């Protein structure tokens, strides 16, 4: 039995006994490689006061399934379309939120269109090095993309 | 300028203009391999209504730095100590929360002590297969541990 303290736009805050719980829409993220570069994005994120290295990601909207949301986000954030394959999912922080992320691979990317989101094509090796030297922060989606590449796409 | 709607035990809920922001303590997570098995844990997580596959993880407490928190969580959750090396960090979901996770590798594990947390030693290959067949869910920390192993520890 949850008690609702706040019903919002992209989250609700509930109490369930002693537990503080944030309900949040599910998300998608897209891993894409082209000529050895991974498709990252950056945007100011007010929650953290900086722009971490992410991969294209967004919330699933009403009526959409994860594959469709992934296609949409890739197009809206980067202007690209590709052949998408479902990889895996994860709960971002299941000690307090139900947000679940569905991760896809995109291949055979094509431009389907030519601004608050910066497109950052970068070799994953370089993303990991910049992070190890303190020069960029990762989101979970950016780190998952870099680790997935090193595991399976070299 | 944040406006606070809720100040809690492990989170605060704020508004910053149009943005809904969850402040949350930073976390640590520990990747550990022994005889080809990774050290996972599972526990009921009320936010998601199930027990996802995680790696040992916890919140940093007052006075602690990430390395110390990692040592503590490994001992409290699994009874083990090891030689810990910092790997990388990530923001769990920077579109709404500032929660940051610092991830460590543990080697040369030793038992330093002999219950709501289940210790699940499992080959990472098997964790990934069970997930692909729908049999277990991942937290971000569990997925990061599996991908890191496949990238760097085989
Ligand atoms: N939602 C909650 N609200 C209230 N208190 C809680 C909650 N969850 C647990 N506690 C209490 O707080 C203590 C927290 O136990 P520790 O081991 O340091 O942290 P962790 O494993 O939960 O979280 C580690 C990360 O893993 C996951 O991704 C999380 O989302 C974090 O990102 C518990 O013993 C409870 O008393
Ligand atoms: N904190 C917020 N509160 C209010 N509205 C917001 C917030 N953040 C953005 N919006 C609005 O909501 C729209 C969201 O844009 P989309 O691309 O679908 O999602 P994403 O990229 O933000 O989140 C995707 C994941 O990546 C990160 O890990 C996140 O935490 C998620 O887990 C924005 O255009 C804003 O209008
Ligand atoms: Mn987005
Ligand atoms: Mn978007
Ligand atoms: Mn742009
Ligand atoms: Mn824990
Ligand atoms: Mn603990
Ligand atoms: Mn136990």
């Amino acid at each position: 039995e949850r008690t609702y303290l706040y019903r919002g736009r992209i989250l609700n805050l509930a109490l369930e006994g002693r537990y503080e719980i944030v309900e949040h829409k599910p998300a998608v993220a897209v891993i894409a490689l082209r000529e050895g570069r991974m498709l990252f994005v950056r945007q100011m994120r007010p929650a953290v006061g900086l722009a971490p290295l992410e991969i294209p990601a967004g919330l699933i909207e009403p009526g959409e399934d994860p594959l469709e949301a992934a296609r949409r986000e890739l197009a809206e954030e980067t202007g690209l379309s590709g052949d998408l394959t479902y990889l895996f999912s994860y709960f971002v922080s299941p000690g307090f939120t139900d947000e679940k992320t569905h991760v896809f691979l995109a291949e055979n990317l094509k431009e389907v269109e030519a601004e608050a989101i910066e497109v950052v094509w970068m070799r994953p090796e370089e993303a990991l090095e910049r992070h190890q030297r303190g020069e960029v922060e990762f989101s979970a989606t950016g780190l998952v993309g870099v680790l997935y590449y090193h595991a399976f796409l070299r």
